[PDB]
Parts: structure tokens; C-alpha cells; sequence
């Protein structure tokens, strides 16, 4: 189950939203929750798509050495409340309330993530062929659970200096414009992944973050490979503010190396074996709780939050101004006088009973 | 002593030059010998000036973490025959000498990288600032090549401290200087631990050699690969092919220099790894300084061996001419000028031996 406590797909975000949901309905607005696209940046072989993995909470991203990534996985997570049609699933984790579809086979459910990963590998190859070609055409994805947000992610071919395969001369700017499209929305929390193990202010990253979020408003910088460093460097002045800080700061993660992956090591093992390492190491022993993808999770869990609450001030106006509008409108009778009196009197009750719930968040 | 065999001041290359600037001088000859520069070339901690040092084979450059090289280390190796330090290799045969200090000499080369610390303070100060005013070395030494090698600031993305937005402009506009010219060995450095795709050494050295005919590369920091990565498929020349091929190199790590350990126990360190490593072990003698140290010394012995049918050809025409001169004379002036065309084609002939043989 993709329900995971502290994070994008916490069971209390998900509460209160059916609750703000059931309040929209019964004073006539349609939902205004305009939550933020969440997008992964970075350097190729940075570890974005391990990244964006972790968030969802269970395995479906192609991860390995050489150009994995090489078109836009644009993934729609979509609230949906709810044996043999599971019959050889390699996926531990199957459920019949949970599966993804993909726009280009339309009506095809996958109940296995596996199925899904093997899937955008191929849709990969059919349309860029195995050469390391690139395209802009996004794989659209969504997946179905009554755990999630209506949310949506994006995972991105990492940006490269050198063209390699089929690649063309002019392949950096190509990519760079097709990540451009996708962070320059306002309405998208920029994950700038950088690799520790190379100098920060080589981050092509935080070069494209800071030129479209120069304020560091949507930017959260994260750190991948931290077990990779040298002995004796750490990430510490950079978690610190000391190096080009960031409002919303950095998190440092240690994902599966490629030995994991060959291994196929599962998800839970990978996030135990990320806790040992930050609570063991000399130089983040320090506010360890601060270190590691639960961490991050949480960091897009209070945004979420915060976007979610931004809504309630506006509401709050609109549910005591037609509560005044009801209250005095409610000043032997017509047909018509009866009938009204117990209109505004069911709306009254309505719009006290949603304010009570307004309060109560 | 600077003489190590194999590399670039292996003394049979020093003895050969020489030999040879002896012959082109004594005869009146243009000396055709045009060594290319040596230019390291990578992103901002690839390990550039560890590499450099390493060819040169005593510890001279500054190295460490955050921005270090920030101004261009332009080094003229200069070959000298001989007439309270730190340094146990200090000899009065070897030192450097600083243009901005004239006539100061440091046996000491700990002096040599504190000079370089404090004229880069000087100019750029402590907050990440960078020139592309050069600092001018010159290593005088019986065991060197006349041979120029320049260190230079990594490329950079996002300024940091002091540095202006347009910092990778400047950057990449200084480097070009140094590697547009065609007579110049472009060594671009990459970090083994990225992606070769993400190499700003490799972007650069492509712009200027696109057909790849004068990059090494050299990849760094093979110790601090994921476990069961290897560089295997760049060496077999499955991944950006260059000519020149990518030499494979482990150079001291933070805590080896905080510990300073010195240059040679250094070079055991890296021998051993490439020897006990499951992918390197069969192919230990490809992997290493001394492996980037032969590359060089080759090229270098190609352009030398390159230049030698051009001149057998100009000694022997030049002997032909002083022998038609001497047929010419055949009175106390006549007698003189005999002996005088006679010592000079002693000359010639003497260089046309000392040339086949080689
Ligand atoms: N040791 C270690 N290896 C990591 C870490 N994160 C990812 N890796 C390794 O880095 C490689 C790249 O992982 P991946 O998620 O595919 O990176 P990416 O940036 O998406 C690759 P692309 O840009 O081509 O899509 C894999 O070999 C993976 O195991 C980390 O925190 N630690
Ligand atoms: N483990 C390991 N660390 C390396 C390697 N080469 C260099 N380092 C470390 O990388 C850092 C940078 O080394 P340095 O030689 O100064 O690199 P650079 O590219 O010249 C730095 P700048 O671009 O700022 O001048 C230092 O901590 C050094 O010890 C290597 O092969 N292995
Ligand atoms: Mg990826
Ligand atoms: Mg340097």
C-alpha cells in the first residue's frame, strides 16, 4: 500500500483534503486545491529517478549506469477509493486498489510496478531506439490508489555536456529546453538533484533552478551519493547554509548503488540501510533526523500542507458573507414563504456546520 | 632527483635533445624540435593539479577541497647542466624561480606551492576569486626537458563568494587561450565517479580537437567509484573514443594530504590498487601516472624521430654545397681558406653520423 506516514502520501493529507472536498461541495464552490507539480533536475547520473522513486514510495523509475532517463515520465498520482487477476505478479506489494495506465495503451491496468518499469523501457526504445537518442514526448503515466494526492510528478533526462550515441552537437540545449518547460510553471517544487561526490557549484541543477526560482522559493537542493564521498569530506558547510544556500535548504540521501539494483535490494532495506548510515557517521550523527528521503518527504509533505491551508482564508470570507446574506434573508404563510424559510434554514445549518469543520483543521 | 625513466624527463629523451641541439648549433642548422604544452582541463575538482604534479614528479602545486587553482600556473621546465630546507629531494641543482620575484630561487618546492598560495591571495584574495593573470614558474634542472605544462582553474556552473554571474564565461575563455593552440597535448581530467557524458574537460578539449587526434583523458578518482562500477568499457574505447585513448589514475585522497603523505608512497598506493583490483589486475600496466607518463614520453619521441628525415636531408645538401666549394679550391689565403672548408666538412659529416644513428 503507497499510504507511507509523514510523507507525500500521508493518510492525514489525504483526510483533510476529503474533508475540505465534502466543505467545497456543500457552499458551491468546485475544488480550488491547486497543489504543485514536484519535478527532479539534475545532472545526468545524479540519481534523480531513484530520487522521484523513493517520494512515490514503491519501485517502477528505470535506475542504472549509462543514459537511463531519455524522455519525460509524467507521472498523474490519482485518489481513487475502492486473487487470480494477480496470478504471477513479480511485485510483493500487488493489490487490486492499486495499478497504474498509460495513455499509449489506453485500458491496459498494470497491478505489477515491475510491469510498469519494463514498460516505460520499452516505450523508451520505441520511440529513441537504444543508442542513447533523447525526446521532449512524454510517457504519461497515471496511477490509481486511495492513498495519494491528485498529484503530479516529472522525471527528466539529466543534463550532459557531451553528446554520446545518436545524440546530436546541439543535445545540452535541447535538454536544457525541455526541463525549462517543466520548472518555469510556478506551480512546481523544483528538486535540484546534485551528486555530493562532484563540487557543488558544478550543479546544472541549481544553475537551471536558480535561473527560474532565483529567489530559492520552489527549490529544494538534494544531495545523492553521500556514501560516495572521499574519507574524511562531508556535506555538513553545505547543510550548514555556508555554499550556496538555498531558502528551503538541502537534504542529503544515500539511495541504491548498483549493486543494490543487480541485487535487486528492496525499497525498505534501502531506507534502513540510509538511517544506519547517517546515525553512524561521525559528521551527521548530528540532528540525524534531518538526513535521508524521509526527511525530504516530509519537507514536500508541509509544503503540501502549506498550499492546501493557503486556500482557507479566502474560504473563511465566503462562508461567513453568505452565512450574514442566509441569516438575514431569514427574517398563515405562502407555499412559497414556507419553502424558503426551510431553504435558508438547511443552508444556515450547512455553512455553520462547514465553518466548524474550517476551524477544526 | 626531477629524472624519472618512462616519463616526460626520462634521461635518454634529455640526452637526445641535447645531443641533437648540439649537431643543429655546430652546423648551422634550424632546430625543428617543437614540443607541444602540456594543459590540464576539467571541471572544478576533477584532480587537474594532482595530475600535473604527478608528470612532473615533485609535489609543487596547491591541491585540496573547494576552489584551489584560481589564476593559470603556466611552468617552463628549462634544462641547466650543473656548474634550514623542508625538502628532502632540495639540491643545488634544481629550483624554481618566479617572474613576479626575480632573482629568487627556492631549492625548498614546499616554498614553491606557498609562493603560489600567496600571489594567488595577492591578486584574488580568500573568497573564491579568480584571474586569468598567469603565474610564471620556471624549473631549472639537469634532468628536464624545455617543456611547458599549465594548470588552470576548473569550469564551473553556479558562482560562488566573489564571483561574478558570468564566471563560466571567464572560465572558459581563459582555457581556450591555452588549448586552441594546435601545438598542445590537451590532458582532460574527469572525475571517474561522473558520468563521462558530464565532462567539461572532454566538452572543451571536443570544441577545440574535435576529431580527437590531441586529448588524453584521464580519469580520476577510480577509488571512489560505486562498488562494482569499473571504467572499463572508456578504456576498451566503447565511450567517446579519443586516439590518444584515457589513462585510469588514483591520486591522494583529502585526508592523504591533510596527512601529507608524500608523492612516491602515493604512487605505491595507486601501483597496488590497479594490481588487487578484479578489473583492472589483467590490465594494471594501462592503468596509472606511469602509464600517463609513457603516453607523453611517446608523443614527445614521435615529434623528435618526426622531424629527422627533413633534416638528414638539409645536413647532406648543406655538405654537398661546402664540398663543391672545396672542389673550387683545388696563396697564403688559398692555403687557409682549404683548411677552413675542410674543417667545415669535417663538421657536416661528423652530424650526418651522429643523426643515422639515432
Ligand atoms: N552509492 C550510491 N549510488 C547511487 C545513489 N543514487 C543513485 N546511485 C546510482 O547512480 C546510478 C544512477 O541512478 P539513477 O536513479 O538512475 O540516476 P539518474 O540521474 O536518474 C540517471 P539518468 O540521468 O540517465 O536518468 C545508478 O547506478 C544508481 O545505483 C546513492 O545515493 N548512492
Ligand atoms: N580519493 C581521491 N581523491 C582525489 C583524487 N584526486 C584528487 N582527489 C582529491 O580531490 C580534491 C581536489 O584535488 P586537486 O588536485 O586540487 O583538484 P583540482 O581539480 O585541481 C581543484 P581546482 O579545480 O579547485 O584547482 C582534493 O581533496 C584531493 O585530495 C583521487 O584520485 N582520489
Ligand atoms: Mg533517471
Ligand atoms: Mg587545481
Amino acid at each position: 500500500t503507497l499510504a507511507q506516514p509523514g510523507g507525500i502520501s500521508d493518510p492525514n493529507l489525504i483526510k483533510l483534503v476529503n474533508k475540505l472536498q465534502d466543505v467545497f461541495t456543500t457552499v458551491g464552490v468546485n475544488n480550488p486545491i491547486d497543489l504543485p507539480q514536484i519535478v527532479v533536475v539534475g545532472s545526468q547520473s545524479s540519481g534523480a529517478s531513484s530520487v522521484l522513486e523513493n517520494i512515490v514510495g514503491r519501485d517502477f523509475l528505470p535506475r542504472g549506469q549509462g543514459i537511463v532517463t531519455r524522455r519525460p515520465l509524467v507521472l498523474q498520482l490519482i485518489n481513487r477509493q475502492s486473487d487470480e487477476r494477480l496470478a504471477d505478479s513479480t511485485d510483493k506489494a500487488a493489490n487490486l486498489d492499486e495499478w497504474g495506465e498509460f495513455l499509449h495503451l489506453p485500458g491496459q491496468k498494470f497491478y505489477d510496478f515491475n510491469k510498469i518499469r519494463d514498460e516505460i523501457n520499452r516505450e523508451t526504445e520505441a520511440k529513441v531506439g537504444r543508442n542513447a537518442g533523447i525526446s521532449p514526448a512524454p510517457i504519461n503515466l497515471r496511477i490509481y490508489s486511495p492513498h495519494v494526492l491528485n498529484l503530479t510528478l516529472v522525471d527528466l533526462p539529466g543534463l550532459t555536456r557531451v553528446p554520446v550515441g545518436d545524440q546530436p552537437r546541439d543535445i545540452e540545449r535541447q535538454i536544457r529546453d525541455m526541463i525549462l518547460k517543466y520548472i518555469q510553471k510556478p506551480n512546481a517544487i523544483i528538486l535540484a538533484v546534485t551528486a555530493a561526490n562532484v563540487d557543488l557549484a558544478n550543479s546544472d541543477g541549481l544553475k537551471l533552478a536558480r535561473e527560474v526560482d532565483p529567489e530559492g522559493q520552489r527549490t529544494i537542493g538534494v544531495l545523492t551519493k553521500v556514501d560516495l564521498m572521499d574519507e574524511g569530506t562531508d556535506v555538513v558547510d553545505i547543510l550548514a547554509g555556508r555554499i550556496i544556500p538555498l531558502r528551503l535548504g538541502y537534504v542529503p540521501v544515500v539511495n541504491r548503488g548498483q549493486r543494490d539494483i543487480d541485487n535487486k535490494k528492496p525499497i525498505t532495506a534501502a531506507l534502513e540501510a540510509e538511517k544506519a548510515f547517517f546515525e553512524n557517521h561521525k559528521a551527521y550523527r548530528n540532528k540525524s533526523a534531518y538526513c535521508g528521503t524521509p526527511y525530504l518527504a516530509r519537507k514536500l509533505n508541509l509544503i503540501l500542507m502549506m498550499h492546501i491551508k493557503q486556500t482557507l482564508p479566502d474560504i473563511k470570507q465566503r462562508i461567513s458573507s453568505s452565512l450574514q446574506k442566509y441569516q438575514q434573508e431569514l427574517e398563515a404563510e405562502s407555499d412559497y414563504t414556507v419553502r424558503r424559510r426551510k431553504e435558508c434554514q438547511q443552508m444556515v445549518e450547512s455553512l455553520q456546520r462547514a465553518a466548524e469543520i474550517v476551524s477544526q483543521v
